[PDB]
């Protein structure tokens, strides 16, 4: 047995919309929340948790991503490098300019083995956020030396 879907065949940029204000609304666009909240205090089991339902429900194809690229991050702390960086892709594909999951991605490469690979994402991470140092350096971090 085995499950899948196909399709992706949809062009546009996405809107904001607003949100209920009260607890047990257990909708991605809510409960989302717990998600961060359980991160911003460490708690990474329960984080990921959270963002979990939130993919597993109706939400908007640009709020999908911002879970995916999310997961990731749960799955690093958790000695989950090899997912995390699976997960991270799905948060690209979805739109491609998420440097989130890019720096992320990387992060789980390098403990694969995964050198190149992860300067080719860093990389990418400077052209969105030409401001941004942190890849700048990120990069020179794990390409290291230059030999051959």
């Amino acid at each position: 047995g085995s499950s899948g879907s196909s399709g992706m065949t949809v062009s546009g940029p996405g809107t904001p919309e607003p949100r209920p204000a009260t607890p047990g609304a257990s909708s991605v666009e809510q409960l989302r929340k717990e998600g961060n909240e359980l991160f911003k205090c460490g708690d990474y089991g329960g984080a990921l948790a959270a963002y979990t339902q939130a993919l597993g429900l109706d939400a908007t194809p640009q709020d999908q991503a911002v879970l995916h690229r999310n997961r990731a991050a749960c799955h690093l702390k958790l000695e989950d490098y090899d997912k995390a960086e699976t997960e991270a892709s799905k948060a690209i594909e979805k739109d491609g300019g998420d440097v989130k999951a890019l720096y992320r991605r990387s992060q789980a490469l390098e403990k694969l083995g995964r050198l190149d690979q992860a300067v080719l994402d860093l990389q990418r991470c400077v052209s969105l956020e030409p401001k941004n140092k942190v890849f700048q350096e990120a990069l020179r971090n794990i390409s290291g030396p230059s030999s051959g």
